[PDB]
């Protein structure tokens, strides 16, 4: 499926090319501008754990995620995976647990060494 695909497919992100954090773009944004450091994000997503089940979804929430970019507000690969994205893309990410939560997870929903997939659609971006 789409987390098998990006897992054998994606690219590699990272500045380290450490392939901790792997993408693929599935629908293109508009034109070439990515958001900066500080703006106001606003994304919609779903993640996935490793045991096949869907663990968050912004979409059965009725409203975006938002967040600052590039503050460590987010996962380490949230602030890496959508500073790439452009405004309208949607791309999937494949995340080890060295760019999520680690060793230590985030009960009740995180077990410990979670790789995380998510399909991440870029709403838009205001600094
Ligand atoms: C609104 C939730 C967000 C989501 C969406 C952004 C990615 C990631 C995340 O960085 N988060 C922040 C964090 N600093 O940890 C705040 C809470 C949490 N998650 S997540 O999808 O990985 C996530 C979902 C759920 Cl239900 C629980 C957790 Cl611990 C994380």
């Amino acid at each position: 499926g789409a987390p098998a695909t990006v897992t054998e497919q994606g690219e590699d992100i990272t500045s380290k090319k450490d392939r901790g954090v792997l993408k693929i773009v599935k629908r293109v944004g508009n034109g070439e501008e990515t958001p900066m450091i500080g703006d106001k994000v606003y994304v919609h997503y779903k993640g996935k754990l490793s045991n096949g089940k869907k663990f968050d979804s912004s979409h059965d929430r009725n409203e975006p995620f938002v967040f600052s970019l590039g503050k460590g507000q987010v996962i380490k690969a949230w602030d890496i995976g959508v500073a790439t994205m452009k405004k309208g893309e949607i791309a999937h990410l494949l995340i080890k647990p060295e760019y999520a939560y680690g060793s230590a997870g985030s009960l009740p929903k995180i077990p410990s060494n979670a790789t995380l997939f998510f399909e991440i659609e870029l709403l838009d971006f205001k600094g």
